[PDB]
């Protein structure tokens, strides 16, 4: 039977799903892990153990524990984000959409969901397989792990909360695609994993880390890179954050053991309702629990890592979009609202700056400020306004991704970069906000060639423009089809430094995306908290 | 006689002289004080002492003993600006141009020559104060000054050489244009100082400095102001490069009395030919023996003078030329030539910034070259000239003039400002210089007017509009004539902060005249130096 597959785990029942009017086959909550429960919590995850008999996967699994964006009641715009599922902390499932008839050796996606490694799904409907592996014809996998404390709580040091237990996580997630996919139809020695914010910031540890680079042969970067100032901690940011729960929920801090063994103790629920209080300052687009540079997943530091070379060499497609930022100004800035055009007074604005660039003293401050305020017109409310938006952007999406494919590039085997530019015509966020941070995600699953969704012919034709990128880079590690007839996508390289706007004009290549920005960012700021 | 005149200090005689196919009054080389040699070299000036008789005021006076650049032999476009008379120690004397027939009490107009203090002359072609006398009937009155360490040694403390003696001088034909012009035809209650670079510096000195803001009403700085980053010093400095002057001459550094001794026995040349050893470093645009912060002259520091209102309120006219500092860059930047586009490398730029801004740590270096570059195009010879070009005069001449209208204007009763943006047609300099710091000098005596010198129609209207500007300003503290049908210059305030341009196209209105950079260079930058 094309539903029935038989794993080195044990046999798998799926179930036949439809698609553009036609059908593919799914296999949904399939584990790969034992469920990280009761003494098992923050601990590093185990093997599944081997079933008798056939697991039904056939419905889709529950969702990891996590903080609920309640913002906006009823609101499809922020709740086509929360999770669909009942939560749980048996969470580590993964999902797999095969073509049908069943391929016998095809290329293998595997999705990494973002959410600022505090929140995320694999459930949500913009990460629906379906379209995907159905249009291009590929083997479309998605694994979830765990987020806020339950997956990055690190205590260096014990060995009951390591830290990076998330990332461990996703990698034993790969470790299962690449030992079982063969019997899906997948070929092992072709997969690309993709994720968009903190799943592409996943996506390039796996790249610097010694133990997955040999997991995966291609990987996408969506909005995300492995160096952004909210990805990661210090083992001494991270101890003092994981105490500083523990004082929030009143818990015995003598020693790691007396603190862990509180926190076990407690119901998920109670851990999520504190999570927020640990952050070291008023901040926007930071959070509580995420990786730590602890010297094992990662050998040293990161920059020491992209400099040495230490990494894995293959080719990357990544790429940034216009309005990464919009969306944490929205949360948190005061001036922003989602039903008013938000324009901000110099007040707010310098506010706003404040809160984006924490980590800054008065010089610093005052020298972002200079970067991005036009002295002809500072009481302009749309320019303060679209101001705040970069800085945010800028700092905390698209100058490390830039940190990063330059330093990459100088060892790798090819590298593709766009930027996305495109605001759907059906977006339900004001128009402030621009094209949005995740919003790239459904053109790459292919929710525009469903009718009833409401998009346009021209979005729909970005669609699969987009998917057959992203698929033809997966299958032969360039997203140009041989001797096509269409545009070429430049490959970028250290001297031209091109990249392409992806939207539904006539493709357009450029050169040095935000270069006046992204060295102030990486080169002249920097240098200058250091020096004061 | 008209040409024969009896002032307080004796007889004088002047000569007519043909302008414009007319006739005016000069009387040339009048004494305003006794000859500063001997022991009298670094000290204050004395009053001449009146005489009997008749004085020959007919021919032009010697010129301060002074540096001469001989940079480009034969070169009219440099040579234009050296003295053109006999240097001399015995340099103290005044010319006044009248209108004939003889006015009863008349505006009048002195001019204080520019030079960086190093030097000047009230002789040179380009400072014939007949055209404008004659066009526009006002007394010009052209004074000199000792320059280099001739006039600037100082050694505070002492009353051999307390410094400043410069600034005294210009102060004493001050006072004699108070107590003498009215037998002149002049109104001494109606008299406008202006000048250019080191003169226009010295103007707002006047202004700031407690014993000398009663001898004249208004005032017009062209090119320069008080507190611009060239034109002083503080004691300590004054009295290190004092001490540096002595080292080269091999004098005994004991006591300052046994160094001014020493210094007093010198040629004049002598101390010249090592006058630019004293800088303190390697730079551009900064000279050795300047005015100096001396608790006298100038009471407090200029800055808190500037804050407190401590200075002489009435009406100022001033503005600055579109490149100042291409000049500075011609005579001492790497890679810039006068027979050449000159376009400058990446090296080149880096290190012109180092000459510009001397007193900069590496992060400040850092700060100016992000603040100048074009990251998209930085290996564009063009942007790295031009660019180079806009640092050197913003840092020296146009954000500190604006620093100087705008503390000002807060307590004046009057600001009219300008942007000289014309280039002559019959410049030599090269192209790339474009409109060079002091070519508006030759539009304000009105040299346009005479044929011989080929200058286009619309530039010899050109300078007669700035003359009526200049001179009707000096009459009634606005230069618009009242019930005029032309253009209206509009008055600067601290809220619009509106200035036009000024050139042979229809009058423009603008506003915040360079305001990004401004901000840059007198409100983050200083802060980023004094931090680090």
């Amino acid at each position: 039977s094309e539903l029935l597959v038989n794993t080195k785990s044990g046999k798998v029942m799926g179930t036949r799903v439809p698609v553009l009017s036609s059908h593919i086959s799914a296999f949904l909550g399939i584990p790969f892990a034992e469920p990280p429960v009761g003494n098992m919590r923050f601990r590093r995850p185990e093997p599944k153990k081997p079933w008798s008999g056939v697991w039904n996967a056939s419905t889709y699994p529950n969702n990891c524990q996590q903080y609920v964006d309640e913002q906006f009641p009823g609101f499809s715009g922020s709740e086509m984000w929360n999770p669909n599922r009942e939560m749980s902390e048996d969470c580590l499932y993964l999902n797999i959409w095969v073509p049908s008839p069943r391929p016998k050796s095809t290329t293998v996606m595997v999705w990494i969901y973002g959410g600022g490694f505090y929140s995320g799904s694999s459930t949500l409907d913009v990460y629906n397989g379906k379209y995907l592996a159905y249009t291009e014809e590929v083997v479309l996998v998605s694994l979830s792990y765990r987020v806020g404390a339950f997956g990055f709580l690190a205590l260096h040091g014990s060995q009951e909360a390591p830290g990076n237990v998330g990332l461990l996580d996703q990698r034993m997630a790969l470790q299962w695609v690449h030992d079982n996919i063969q019997f899906f139809g997948g070929d092992p020695k072709t997969v690309t994993i993709f994720g968009e914010s903190a799943g592409g910031a996943s996506v390039g540890m796996h790249i610097l880390s010694p133990g997955s680079r040999d997991l995966f042969r291609r990987a996408i970067l969506q909005s995300g890179s492995p160096n952004c100032p909210w990805a990661s901690v210090s083992v001494a940011e991270g101890r003092r954050r994981a105490v500083e729960l523990g004082r929030n929920l009143n818990c015995n801090l003598n020693s790691d053991e007396e603190l862990i063994h509180c926190l076990r103790e407690k119901k998920p629920q109670e851990l999520i309702d504190v999570e927020w209080n640990v952050l070291p300052f008023d901040s926007i687009f930071r959070f509580s629990f995420v990786p730590v540079i602890d010297g094992e997943f990662f050998p040293t530091s990161l920059e020491s890592m992209l400099n040495s070379g230490n990494f894995k060499k293959t080719q990357i497609l990544l790429g940034v979009n216009k309005d990464e930022g919009s969306f944490f100004l929205l949360y948190g800035a005061p001036g922003f609202s989602k039903d008013s055009e938000s324009k901000i007074s110099r007040e707010d604005f310098m506010s706003g700056v404040k809160l984006s660039v924490p980590h800054a003293n008065d010089l610093g401050l005052d020298a972002v400020t200079l970067q991005y305020t036009d002295w002809m017109d500072d009481n302009n409310g749309i320019k303060n306004r679209d101001g705040l938006d970069d800085i945010v952007g800028d700092h905390n999406v698209i100058c490390p991704l830039m940190h990063f494919v330059n330093k990459y590039t100088k060892f790798g085997n090819g590298t593709y970069l766009y930027f996305f530019n495109h605001r759907a015509s059906n977006l339900v966020w004001p128009e402030w906000m621009g094209v949005i941070h995740g919003y790239e995600i459904e053109f790459v699953f292919g929710l525009p060639l469903v009718k009833e969704l409401n998009y346009t012919a021209e979005e729909e034709a970005l669609s699969r423009r987009i998917m057959h990128y992203w698929a033809t880079f997966a299958k032969t590690g360039n997203p140009n089809e041989p001797h096509s007839q269409e545009s070429k996508w430049p490959l970028f390289t250290t001297k031209e430094q091109k990249f392409i706007d992806l939207n539904t004009e006539p493709m357009k290549v450029h050169q040095r995306l935000r270069v006046q920005m992204c060295v102030f960012w990486n080169q002249f700021l920097p240098k200058l908290l250091n020096a004061t």
